[PDB]
C-alpha cells in the first residue's frame, strides 16, 4: 500500500463534475474545484485544470494526473509549513502518508491547526494523539475516513486499508 492507494481509497475516481461532502464541485480522485455554488464557475475551473474544454467530463488518465500534482503539491506544502516539516521529518513511512491524507483533504492550514495532537505525534504517543485527533470537526463529519487515518496514526500498519 502506499499514499496512493490510500487516497485512492479515501476519495474514489469520478469522471464526471459531482458534489463533495461539504457540497463542493469536484472531480476525479477528490480535486476540489470550486467552492462556489455555480456549476458554471466549476466547469470554468476545470477546464483551465485540464487545458481543453471539458464539457465537465475528464478521463481516467486525466483524473490521475490531477491526482499526482494534487499529492505532489500536499508534500510539498508540508515541507515548506514550519508546523508540519517537523513532525513530518519525525514520523515512520507508514504514519507520513497519514500526515499527507490529512493534509490532502483539509489543507495545510487546517492540519497545521492540530497543535496539540501535531505535539503528540511528534513525541510518539500515539494513543493520546489519537484520541485528541478525534475531538474535531474533521472526525464527526467524516468518521469513517477519520477513523481511517487515525488507526494509521495509532498503530503504524496500513491495517485500516486491507
Ligand atoms: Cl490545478
Ligand atoms: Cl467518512
Amino acid at each position: 500500500m502506499n499514499i496512493f492507494e490510500m487516497l485512492r481509497i479515501d476519495e474514489g475516481l469520478r469522471l464526471k463534475i459531482y458534489k463533495d461532502t461539504e457540497g463542493y464541485y469536484t472531480i476525479g480522485i477528490g480535486h476540489l474545484l470550486t467552492k462556489s455554488p455555480s456549476l458554471n464557475a466549476a466547469k470554468s475551473e476545470l477546464d483551465k485544470a485540464i487545458g481543453r474544454n471539458t464539457n465537465g467530463v475528464i478521463t481516467k488518465d486525466e483524473a490521475e494526473k490531477l491526482f499526482n500534482q494534487d499529492v505532489d503539491a500536499a508534500v510539498r506544502g508540508i515541507l515548506r509549513n514550519a508546523k508540519l516539516k517537523p513532525v513530518y521529518d519525525s514520523l515512520d513511512a507508514v504514519r507520513r502518508a497519514a500526515l499527507i491524507n490529512m493534509v490532502f483533504q483539509m489543507g495545510e492550514t487546517g492540519v497545521a491547526g492540530f497543535t496539540a495532537s501535531l505535539r503528540m505525534l511528534q513525541q510518539k504517543r500515539w494513543d493520546e494523539a489519537a484520541v485528541n485527533l478525534a475531538k474535531s470537526r474533521w472526525y464527526n463529519q467524516t468518521p469513517n475516513r477519520a477513523k481511517r487515518v487515525i488507526t494509521t496514526f495509532r498503530t503504524g500498519t496500513w491495517d485500516a486499508y486491507k
